């Protein structure tokens, strides 16, 4: 193991760039947002963080977008049929709020869905 000092760094369970379809000026186009998979703890829960590319703090000082995996009511694996570009594999993401259709690379998707489904659907509860 580590005798002297190791140092912090690799924390998130899995890292990868995702694509969330959104609209700003017109039409529905895709937009890359730094995604980070967190979780695997006693108290701390799993959650997906995202980073947008705004211009300036006008309507909101901090423009952050996080989707609590635990919230994911249901998820599926698409074959990249949406507007998304070919040579990829999109996945379904349903949340109490709404349904988000993101796109992922057939390379990562495989693991993504697995991990996500492993965490998001780790320990459900019905209050």
């Amino acid at each position: 193991g580590s005798s002297g000092s190791s140092g912090m760094g690799d924390g998130a369970v899995k890292q990868g760039f995702l694509y969330l379809q959104q609209q700003q000026t017109f039409g529905k186009k895709w937009r890359r947002f730094g995604a980070s998979l967190y979780g695997g703890s006693d108290c701390a829960l799993a959650r997906l963080e995202l980073q947008e590319g705004p211009e300036k703090p006008r309507r909101c000082e901090a423009a952050r977008k996080v989707i609590r995996l635990s919230d994911c009511l249901r998820v599926a694996e698409a074959g990249g049929e949406a507007s998304s570009p070919r040579d990829t594999s999109a996945f379904f993401l349903e949340t109490k709020e709404r349904l988000y259709l993101l796109a992922a690379p057939a390379a990562e998707r495989g693991d993504w869905v697995q991990a996500i489904c492993l965490l998001a659907f780790s320990g459900p509860s019905s209050g």
